[PDB]
């Protein structure tokens, strides 16, 4: 011989190589492979289609008796690549595709001297996992990813670990942090399953876990919601005589009611169950329409419609208890005309002082309403709190 | 010979075969392919357009007289791997499309020694199926999937079933539920159709028959419906008289009808027939101004505009009857100027009588429409309900 | 010879073929083609962009003179499956492409035993035909296609028909209804047209001629129409020196303004001319300003301003005329006192009774511009339903 | 020799043509192409990211000594088809793209027997040019495209045009009109740059100008502008004294900012200069907020506040002139409560009388303020019309 | 010989070149290739994915021994064309990738007669970088690009820069201004990095500093903020014991929490931290509150619902100090019934002049509450023009 090169060692091999047929001497013994993964980001997680997008990088090796040289005589080449058109490749696929994510080809491959072939390659996946959003700020997540042969059975491709599990649960290594998305683990588990008898096909499972930040919906959501009820504090403040406070209370309910609705289209409501925040939205309704449907009570009660005078069973129990329970010829002629004038005036007054009395127990009702109505939004606001420490908590 | 590998059977089979040649050896016998399929996700029914997207799995077989050898004297081989690019593959299509999905390809097929080969691929599908949306949320639809030979004759290519059809309808086994739709039947039907004498071509109609869950929709249209019935019924204690009963009444009537508008965007009507619901959003207006157009007949009733005594036709038709049926020269010189000064408040006292009587026969109105309306909402309530028990029965 | 399978007149055949040679004997005989097309469905008519995109079938059939062989002595033969790739194809093109849709391939094509090939394909096409919006709910567009060859001249590639052009026009078979758009008809043209001389092109236009079916757009722009036209009718039976009665004719005045923007944007204006709905919805606006600028007209005509008597002029024009028209030492001290307490008395009697006589007005004005408002509404509302039902006829 | 057709040339040619090597016979002399464009749509022109999207025809072509026969003695043959992939084909690309169009690939190109081949095809292109919107409605365009080689120096491939220039600008042909962009002049001019010393790259630059047709926003924003001007015309005729004209101002005054927000999305604010209508929407605000401001001063000079009489500095300044510019023991105890009863009365007329000068001085206050204010409006909106005439006027 | 051509030297050398060896006389000596870029185009840059999307340029070169000739007796050949396929070409990928952009190829590439090939082609890129918006209008941006061999090692392929460092930095020569992001400097900085012993793989990383232009939301947010403070200058001046200026005050607090949340989706908010304009929209809330709830203390203030007379602890604290603080038998029954009148109308009189003295405080208070609102928002104003001139200087 002569020294042209290298390539004539790459000249031995693929002389009469033939790509299609599985390489194995005997046809009994299985070709095994053995894969592993590194998540690199998160790219979308769609709540309503259930379809998370994700891009990770892959390697996976396998072993073959015709790729095999002595590397004594070839000036001791150990290593080599080869393009990847030219060999046998496996067919490892995802179950849960629901599309074809575009991911950058790879045309090389290495070959070590015992015919141990390496492949390393990057590949965007789209795939469909089940969500939970039963508790919407604070969830995490539990989607998976199959790791298959799409035709071969059990004893022809079998599929193992490159490293030890306990390594793979704790690679957090090229996570892209601060994009909404917290990867927690990555949990592999082998499993084997068959749908038909003799006819057995070896898979292997990640699961992987991610949990949502929720800051980002502490200033969307929380924000307005306790914002128009430091308004109403303010509103009961206007005394129900006016004639605002019902316009008043009137035009900020219609400013709650495009905020429900507008924020409702960013907010996703899957399958069974509502997220919990929705419950926590409507009892901030029933703090509003109450609100609403007390002082439509006292401007009822406090009004000048010609009425009778207020009962003594409900002044002794009201005006008398309640600022100690909480709060604190010709003579005759003209005398005939001087005393119709004076009954014209005098019932003028009668109408006057009965009108007095409603509108002193329009005053006391209205205090009374107003201490247990900052009550109820005391109570309840404390409620939210204690359930935000205890999470945030551990 | 010698013992090189199982791959002198690939170099048998595969040295002399022509890829585009259709394979049998007489050609009258026409080639029987047998497909089967599971379904797998629903994606995306948009009503609009009448397009229905599916990712489903696919598998099929034929026969063929040339891969065909003996297994004994090959070591044994029953079964093989061969790439698809080498092989003759029938085109086998769905009438419905109107785009091309994106699906993985498998690059391998079986081969047994008899001839028969086998063909896994997944394969995502857009298709055009017909919806109808007469009643919205307790819908079923029964969209097409029609597989067929898009070239050959049915005396080319044949199509049959590979499992029994009473096993292919109850296979509801991988499908991903949790998703808007939920799968009941897939139902499949052999037609054999002919375009011209002489010209017949054999297909395959698989049915598939989803629902809808109508558990999104009862939060984002029933919500707001009743919502704004219980603050009119709120709406009317208000006394007529005070000035803001009209402009009560107007600011949530503009606050129903933005409502309208943003939610009738994200609900469709398509072709013939209104779904359902939109009939009983009609009604809930009809519920509206006719509340609306009985407020400004108490204001026209109530008012202090100089007018006449009230006509006794009228009053004992309405005042002493509706508590029974439903509710319960010096000297002269100054008579001159005195009883001039009467005669100026006798008729200062006078208009105001006359206004005390319209405004008493104006709150027994107002008293007997608040319970005709009270009745009204709760038989018009009552029908809706029963209108659920009957669907969530059985 | 021997007996190995048909595929020795597949070897007869494609042994010495050139692909890309133009397949005639004499080089001045024109390949003549002969196209046919179906309609499957339409996907999207853009208004704005003047892009139509439209899924046809297609179908195509050219003899040539080197696929030629006797059936007799290959076993009878007649036709024959041969892949598209090794086969002469010709280029046909529509002019008309702005894009490239996605559509399947059909790897196979048919060889009669004369040379006659024929063709099966589909194809989604988008093109850009022009659109009149000249009458938005009732139009149809005539758009075109125009097949042609994109190179060759037309003493070398020429196009007819596969069937006669009478029974193109009437082929809705498999058109997919229920979407929008009705298909009426499918007229061919053929037409010979030159850029330049002795450069000719043969073409052959399809004209295609769809219909939109107005039934969706009755209910998203009739309904919100009329229905702020039976709002005003009961707006004007408040009192006009109540004071709301301003205050509610500017609320849905705001309430329609903002309708007109949230249509506008779904409902197209492109080139030259407006849809004729667009002027009748500025006549909708001219009967709800002048309905706004006639209570501004009466709200000052009645108000307590320290104004004049009304004229007599004008008073017996309107008063005594419209009810027929239409409608229907210490005396002399004491003395001193009491005439002056009487002066202060007669002179408030006095200005309530002016105020009396302009309210008086008042009225008669307001129930006069109440029926020829009503007269107005009712007379544009027949014009508007006869010009509905002279379409709906015939 | 024999007669099989005139696939024989086809053999003579491409028996020993290599497709790579650049096909010339002295290595010095350039191969010469030399294009042409047509326009024929403008699918999309994006303000925001100064992306321009077309679809053009295109042709060139080019010798080379490789491909030429004599005709005699081949029957004549001066033309001939041959597939594009076996020929040398150049690189011409455009300078200005950001992403790859979707095109139709055309298979086929000529040769004569010169060896001028010549190849057409139509290609879409997303370019990135710079655009101007310093005049919303009436702006011309001056986008470039530029054709050049993209490796292959000036002594390697030189440029050149099909037709003359002047033919090339007045090509208006096949465009697409009724599309928002009126096309006016397509101008090619050549130009050879350097990048570095000895080496020179040629190219050609085509400039496009194209107009807008500004017909289509002359109703979606000059048409509300206008009409919120027409409503505070008919809003100053209210008196101010009755209450609802504050509450009137300021509902209209919130019914325009939502519409300045509404639009401002779909009519685009790009780099250096701000469009010329934005500064005609805010002197639409201070002829709004002035008559807001007017009104408030009104309200503040007539109320009844137990205020002081008006000033004759400021009466006959005002009163007195604007008329003119340019509108027009038993005794004497009786008598201690009689002279009492008069002292609680005039002073009860003294505070009317004096609230009737102020109340007259805010009347002439506000028909001045109405014509300063009909004039402000009727010299802004003559000023709108003449700049209107001047463009539209050649 | 003879002299066909030049394409007998692309004959020379494409004879026996093999395509997947990598070409290297010694297996030991590493291929170095050399890389430089130039930016074109900045396409988008979406805060809420993370995601950068950027056009450049780019080239490389390397050497090899395989095509390597004698410029003498080829006709004095020094460069040539080859295409790219029937070359070696190395895999030099970007490590940011989460999608393959669209971009054309380039299908040519020169040899010179040492060895040394070049490549020039350019390529779309979709990268994920780390963005802060921690200051929104005034932010630079620190992303990242990383060239690196994909799969060989550092003892394989080794990476340099074709140009020195400091010429990269300040290449701003074909970069697209005008669109909304300014280049500032392109930095290159080489590092080598090992995931494991015996394998280290060598990498490039490029560093672009963008900053982003501000002057396009200055007209966006600053605007409508600043606005929405000019009212309520004017909004105070309203007395209020009229009845509207409550009405006013809630109108324009509707209308600036519309504009809060339809602005909110334009400008993002990701990751830790908030932008610096949200704490400066919650202030322009304080002053806004604020200014609400004063007048709801001052209409509780001023009203006439039968209260007591004002405390003169309170009145010489109030009026007589902030005027200069800042601001500046028959006669006996007779006599029995006159002096019931007068009592009827001295208690009549009583009542008014107690009114008279809280809406006197009323006014003092109400001008006094203007003034450190007026100072408030002048105070306020100030520092957030000097916080603009210290970043717009330098
Ligand atoms: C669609 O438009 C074409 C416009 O070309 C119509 O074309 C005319 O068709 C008639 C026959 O119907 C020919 O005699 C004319 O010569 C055509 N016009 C031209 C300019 O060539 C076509 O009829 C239209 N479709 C319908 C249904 O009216
Ligand atoms: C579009 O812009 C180009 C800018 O380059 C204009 O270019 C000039 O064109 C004139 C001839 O019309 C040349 O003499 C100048 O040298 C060009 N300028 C430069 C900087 O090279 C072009 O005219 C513009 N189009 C129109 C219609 O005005
Ligand atoms: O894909 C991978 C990859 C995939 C799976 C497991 C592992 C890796 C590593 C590191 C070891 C663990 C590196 N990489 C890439 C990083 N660099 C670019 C291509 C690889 C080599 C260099």
């Amino acid at each position: 011989t002569t020294q042209p090169a290298l390539l004539r060692l790459s000249d031995h091999l693929l002389a009469n190589y033939k790509k299609g047929v599985r390489p194995v001497r005997d046809w009994r013994k299985p070709t095994t492979v053995s894969i592993d993964v590194i998540m690199y980001a998160i790219l979308n997680v769609d709540e309503k289609n259930q379809v998370l997008t994700t891009y990770i990088w892959y390697r996976q090796y396998w072993t073959d008796e015709f790729l095999q040289w002595t590397p004594e005589d070839f000036d001791n080449v150990t290593k080599l690549s080869i393009p990847t058109d030219s060999i046998w490749v496996p067919d490892i696929l995802i179950n849960e595709f629901v599309d074809v994510g575009k991911s950058p080809n790879i045309p090389y491959v290495y070959v070590h001297h015992r015919g141990e072939v390496q492949n390393y390659k990057p590949l965007q996946l789209v795939t469909a996992c089940s969500l939970d959003i039963y508790n919407f700020p604070f969830d995490v997540q539990n989607c998976s990813l199959t790791f298959t042969s799409w035709l071969h059975t059990i004893q022809d491709i079998n599929i193992t670990l490159w490293r030890s599990p306990e390594e793979v649960r704790s690679d957090k290594s090229i996570f892209i942090n601060q994009g909404e998305w917290e990867l927690l683990e990555v949990f592999p588990q082998f499993k084997e399953f068959s749908i038909d008898i003799s006819n057995s096909y070896a898979e292997m499972k990640f699961y992987v876990i991610i949990r949502r930040r929720p800051l980002f919906y502490a200033v969307s959501l929380l924000l307005p919601s306790i914002f128009l009820m430091v308004v109403d504090i303010v509103g009961f403040c206007l005394p129900p005589d006016s004639g605002e406070r019902v316009s008043f209370k009137i035009t900020l309910l219609l400013g709650y009611s495009v905020f429900l609705i507008i924020v409702s289209d960013t907010l996703p409501a899957t399958a069974i169950g509502t997220p919990l925040i929705g419950v926590y939205f409507v009892v901030c309704m029933a703090l509003l329409v109450i609100s609403l449907a007390e002082t439509i009570f006292i401007v009822r009660l406090v009004h000048k419609q010609d009425l009778q005078r207020p009962v003594p069973d409900w002044l002794r129990h009201l005006v008398l208890d309640r600022i100690a329970w909480i709060l604190c010829l010709a003579v005759r002629g003209l005398l005939q005309e001087l005393s119709s004038i004076r009954h014209f005036l005098e019932k003028r007054d009668e109408m006057r002082e009965v009108a007095r009395d409603w509108l002193r127990v329009g005053y006391v009702l209205d205090r009374l309403l107003f201490r247990i109505y900052l009550l109820a939004v005391l109570a309840y606001s404390i409620t939210l709190v204690t359930l935000w420490s205890i999470w945030h908590y551990s």
